């Protein structure tokens, strides 16, 4: 399972596109790009077509890139064996190699049922089991048959879980909200702080309140306190442990460990080890969103992604959507120095997407070290940042404007709102702001512009325009399941090219795992009063400062 | 109003700390910092007392600085005139120099009613007035006085505003929620996508629910157009527009604009020209606060501002806490090349913190022209980023630990929680994790460690951690309104610092402003039918995808 290479530095590509930088890349003009190249909207724009006969629009023609660099950018993916890495992610190997695991979240959506291997037996219809009882079971609390122990149907379902057993959970009910019911509500308990279980579950009712405890390992230290904690509430009002059947469900790969929770077996949902937790949401992990907008909503989101997962797998790289967006990204990253990202979807719903993608791209890319074991002498993943717009605009857009940083961003529209009220007037004004914004980016405003409006003598300069600042459009026909699924999809797939060019393993996490293990020795610290000094003195420094200051 | 300076790279101790940089600073070990130094967390720490006697312990121990690199950083605060142009803000002087406009957000807060003037006229009693007219409204509406057109108590308040109109009363609502009133709920209107208005308003009585318009120059096309779809949707129960002025009220520069949209001057609440938006909650902005949580809460908040502002007037600058943060942040942008500043309350309440500095520390100090009106050479404001912790510890600390690109950050956690729920053992998780999150930031893993702890071969440097990433850790005994007040100040105050050294108008909006007029040309188009030909090639071709794909 080696590597081919050692460093991306190595790859003759690498070089070539350096001077590639020198000569064109760093002083390049958008607007010349335009002029000298009528097709250029046609030649580096493409729509995806998704399972449903849906479409997206992928417009990267504002990007710093033209045919030469793009072709570059490709030869340097084919010597990086992006294709190589991508087919044996897809054919069930060992690819994270660091906790000897499959990577296959393509597998969870797998509705074709295509055969889809790890360690030589198919997975298809063991994941498949799982979907249909997650559809069992969600039918049953939507439709009030799964009664509390005081027979009364379901109004409230608490997911418990911290990041990847959280987040897509928490995104994507929030971006597909518009396709939940009236009196069924979600909740999601994540952050230790106990405000999060005290703010959570303070007018909520233990007799119609389910709780989904939601854990790959079921040992997290976060996730089972909370949990404890939930119960303990139940109890309070409930009395007996016998009724914790009706109202607690596990979703985790480590039935030893539910079971031994207080679980029942038979309200475990299960997953696999090659199932990421940045990965997660299309496996048992996404059950709060099949409760919340129906199972067959949630089998249309996995139908999105795997559609996007045979464009990735079947397309040759000059037209694979998240292969060019992962080869943009390296151009900025490593070229540019660009140490950031930016994604704002012109979408309300969507406001928790960018921190969604947060964790997917820098728990995946935020690595020193190479599949050949060797330290990086290069920039690895970027730091991605983003809130929706129209808010955006009227806060940090202004350094996206006018700072001195480059930020490519990705802006992301529905043709069409769950909510055109007032005959549509807010989402015409909301699409003109998409449209305007990235033309004002691209086309900036000059000297001589500034004066004929009306400025002179020092103001001048103050109201000038750079542009040549890069953006990505990526217009939806509108964000249902599906075409939600596609865009996470398409996502993943870029972050899986950037790892694969850096040579990176994107589907480890040893600093997460060290944080899961950290904090212990300081916790045995505050449960005893005395003062510590047992660390560096700014540690003990704080903690003693804390222990004065303590409840 | 000049400056005394062209460009930062013309102060003298610029290029020294250049020389600093590469000789001391680059290498920079923390470990042998404490080393060196038995007194390191004394010397590079300080502890705040605000206006109550309570307490923030401000540690930038684990910081990259030493007394040599601190000494130079102070030196060159004193070159760039940063106690000059700070006296000339507390003077009421013009120093936003591209709008003429005096920078007056600490006015706001002046409960001491020092004299403070703008253009030679005392603002103490005018700011205040609005206060009293604050006062007088929030206790009437919390105590049930103020009714609505069917004489019910209120019980629902929709702030409608975006930016700088919006953040601040979003994030401290949301950070001061434990000092609400069951019953009394308060809601933001924001995005121009009607899904905001749609799912905000789906449950609300128009009888009970009272609406605030927040916009300083009551022109903002989002605002006034949510404002107008929010009187609809009221007028479709209340039929007739006498009713208007029981349920709407205005947080407003722009008196005609406000009655001529069919607000009572008396429900106006009025600001000045000086109030920047990033700057506003502190005014009448903070209306929704004031009625979420009291208005003798809201004055607390005012109060802790207050001192943390008499802090940074009256402290020497190598004692003065946001002058030390500032002087930091320019020693990581400048001469590390570090684009980015991480923000991580450990703290369920302040999850809109790091969004709401975004907007204070992005939209101020992203500008590229300096007061003596050239462009810069160097590097202006970072880009800000942040989720709460411990979730954050799950996600993309990752890449904060074991990615590529130095990442400053600031850590923030209380020592009493509002909810200490469980015996405060969740409070305790907590606490654990923010002394050892930034223990492990500074400490590492070294090569020998992970052999020791069982890995061998290729494994080992794929859990290797560098150590010396730097942190501030601030630790507050509790987030009350006087610790809030006090802790914005503080980041308002280090915004100052940066842009004074940078040299910039911290307090203009250029980029901003245009995006308030961007979009009316191409909504024009979207309104009729035909194919558009007016813009670039991209622009064109989004735009009529969108025409193709429009409901
Ligand atoms: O990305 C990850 O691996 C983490 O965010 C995990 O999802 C998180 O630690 C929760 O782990 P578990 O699902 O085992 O409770
Ligand atoms: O920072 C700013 O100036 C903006 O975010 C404004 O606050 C926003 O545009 C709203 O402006 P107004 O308060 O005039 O409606
Ligand atoms: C660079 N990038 N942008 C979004 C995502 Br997910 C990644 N990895
Ligand atoms: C650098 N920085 N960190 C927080 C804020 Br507010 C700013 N300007």
């Amino acid at each position: 399972s080696m590597a081919s290479f050692k460093l991306a530095t190595d790859l003759p590509e690498w070089k070539k596109l350096e001077e590639t930088y020198k000569s064109v890349g760093e002083k390049f003009s958008v607007r010349d790009a335009f002029a000298k190249d009528p097709k250029r909207f046609e030649e580096f724009s493409w729509i995806y077509k998704n399972y449903d006969d849906s479409k997206i629009l992928f417009d990267f023609s504002k990007n710093l890139v033209n045919k030469e660099i793009l072709d570059q950018l490709v030869t340097l993916a084919k010597e990086a064996g992006v294709e190589k890495l991508r087919d044996a992610m897809f054919a069930g190997d060992h690819i994270n190699t660091t906790e000897d695991r499959a990577v296959y979240h393509v597998a969870l959506r797998n509705r074709a049922l295509r055969k889809m291997p790890v360690d030589g037996k198919d997975t298809a219809q063991e994941v498949d089991d799982v979907l249909k009882h997650m559809k069992e079971f969600s039918d049953s609390i939507r439709d009030g048959s799964w009664t509390g122990y005081t027979g009364k149907s379901i109004t409230d379902v608490v997911n418990i879980g911290i990041g990847g057993s959280d987040l897509g959970p928490v995104m994507v009910t929030e971006a597909l909200k518009a396709y939940s019911k009236p009196g069924l509500n979600v909740h999601f308990i994540s952050n230790i702080d106990g405000t999060h279980t005290a703010e959570t579950l303070k007018n909520l009712n233990p007799e119609t309140t389910l709780f989904l405890i939601a854990s790959k390992t079921f040992t997290t230290a976060e996730t089972i306190t909370n949990a404890t904690s939930a119960k303990n509430w139940f109890l309070a009002t409930a009395k007996d442990s016998k009724h914790i059947a009706k109202h607690f469900a596990a979703l985790s790969t480590n039935e030893k460990e539910v079971v031994a929770f207080g679980i029942d077996a038979k309200n475990m949902f299960g997953f696999e080890s090659w199932v990421g937790g940045r990965y997660s949401v299309w496996s048992a992990i996404g059950l709060s969103v099949a409760i919340y907008i129906g199972f067959e909503n949630f089998n249309d989101f996995l139908k999105g992604a795997e559609a996007m997962d045979q464009h990735f797998l079947t397309t040759p790289l000059e037209n694979n959507i998240p292969v060019i967006g992962g080869l943009l990204s390296v151009w900025y990253n490593n070229f540019f120095g660009a140490q950031t990202h930016l994604v704002v979807p012109f979408d309300q719903y969507l406001h928790r997407f960018p921190a969604y993608l947060q964790q997917l791209s820098m728990e995946s890319n935020g690595k020193s070290v190479t599949r050949a074991n060797v330290f990086t002498n290069y920039q690895t993943g970027t730091i991605l940042f983003g809130e929706p717009a129209t808010n955006a605009q009227h806060s940090f857009f202004q350094l996206v404007h006018q700072g001195t940083k480059l930020i490519p961003a990705d802006f992301i529209l529905a043709a069409q709102s769950h909510n055109p009220i007032e005959k549509n007037l807010h989402q015409r004004m909301l699409a003109s702001n998409f449209f305007a914004q990235s033309e004002a980016l691209m086309v900036g405003k000059d000297e001589a512009k500034v004066k004929a409006e009306g400025a002179t003598g020092g103001l001048v300069p103050h109201k000038e325009f750079s542009g040549n600042r890069p953006t990505t459009s990526i217009l939806a026909q509108k964000i249902t399941p599906a075409t939600l699924g596609s865009l996470i999809a398409y996502y993943e797939h870029l972050t899986f090219t950037e790892g694969a060019i850096w040579n990176i393993n994107s589907f480890d996490q040893w600093g997460v795992e060290l944080g899961k293990v950290l904090a212990k020795v300081i916790g045995k610290e505050l449960d005893d009063k005395k003062a510590v000094a047992t660390h560096d003195a700014s540690t003990n420094g704080l903690i003693n400062q804390f222990k004065e200051w303590e409840e």
